[PDB]
């Protein structure tokens, strides 16, 4: 078998007021009959508001980022800010912040640990980009990554953690990754948890889809054996999201 | 003799609910009787509770950055969000932000643009650092970041830009800043834009002093011809704050 599915959401840097209570309305009055996770990741701006409406039992809220500890940080929302304001669940690592952000494998590494010990419940992102995949660096790339993150974290705090594998070589590349694709990259994943860290870790570790989906494609990719859930872009700001959902199957 | 003072609280990284909520209430119940414009920017989480509980009228909310386009961009805050949330006042070009987070002067500038283009009030930042200062390079560094603002403005445009000089070099480094010191600071900006813009703009400019500001040397420093109220870190934080605001005549 598998284990507990996430469906979640990454509204990223997007919406208003509206478009949002619209969405979360749909949301709400969704019944999801199986057992998944629904994560709302939404703007720092949005958070109250998600946060004041969000009924469903299947959801949750989650920051798209955050800063190890509060200080001076013009601009920027540290993990025991968010958790005051009730926030347990995080999205680091996000592809959009490495390659614009520049949130290096040691940065990533050192928020993670830091949500971790705060008791947060983590997304980590990893994945590499079409250079990196075309000069077939990928497991290079892909476990180095992945390590990265480990070094900093203890064998109970995998617990905590969610990996969820971005295949940025197809995200707007023109570039169609196939559950194929998926599956042979998040299987990688597992075997290095299977072996570094322990067999029981592995199995029970969730590990997510980060490339492109949508309610078609949605199905086929999470019958893959490694596949445990999805990291939704796009069709997250659409009504599709609730397809996607059911496809949790 | 002076354009309108401003008194603007920057919480940086920091907050809680609870004691946000304390502040509030204390800068609600102040008593301001002239002509101040109080600004309080809080961290994107923190908007929404000080947006609908701030009831003073000297008082507006502002967000302690943003991008100037919505999108993918995981982490982060656009101008649209915020014009949609209801925030009109912007804090841009921070000191912190051009040292730790990637702010280059072509960057800070294109924001600036952006959110004038946009409709917002912006209090862009500018400043140099105790490497440049040492090596006599403040006139070559300070003209050139407020240039490069400026390049992108249209003069119509400066009714919407007030400008904070951050003494980089005496912030955190074991030095300290005299209001001499400060008013040089202040006189090159008001020079520069008085000369290259057109004095009707600069006596109109509103030059903010970005230093180390407290309940003990805000009228010394309030009392220097270019010096138009404050841009406040610590002092903010706390009920000082409130002398800040008075601080101004
Ligand atoms: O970053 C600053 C200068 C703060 C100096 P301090 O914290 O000593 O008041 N303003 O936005």
């Amino acid at each position: 078998s598998k284990p507990q599915p996430i469906a979640a959401a990454n509204w990223k840097c997007n919406g208003s007021q509206q478009s949002l209570s619209e969405l979360i309305d749909l949301f709400n009055s969704t019944s999801i009959n199986h057992d998944v996770q629904c994560v709302v990741a939404s703007t720092f701006v949005h958070l109250a508001m998600t946060k004041e409406r969000l009924s469903h039992p299947k959801f949750v809220i989650a920051a798209q980022n955050a800063i190890a500890k509060s200080g001076a940080f013009t601009g920027e929302v540290s993990l025991p800010i968010l958790k005051d304001f009730g926030v347990n669940w995080i999205v680091l690592g996000h592809s959009e912040r490495r390659a614009y952000y520049g949130e290096t494998n040691e940065i990533v590494a050192d928020k993670v640990a830091a949500a971790v010990a705060s008791g947060f419940m983590v997304i980590a992102c990893i994945g590499e980009t079409l250079q990196e995949r075309e000069s077939g660096r990928t497991a290079v790339v892909v476990l180095t990554q992945i390590a990265a993150i480990a070094k900093k974290l203890k064998k109970a705090d995998w617990a905590k953690v969610v990996i969820a594998y971005e295949p940025v070589w197809a995200i707007g590349t023109g570039k169609v990754a196939t559950p194929q694709q998926a599956q042979e990259a998040h299987a990688l994943i597992r075997s290095w948890v299977s072996s570094k860290i322990g067999a029981d870790v592995r199995g029970e570790l969730r590990i997510l889809y980060g490339g492109s989906v949508n309610g078609k494609n949605a199905r086929t990719l999470y019958q893959q054996r490694d596949v445990n859930g999805f990291l939704v872009g796009g069709a997250s700001l659409k009504p599709e999201f609730v397809d996607i959902i059911k496809a949790t199957q």
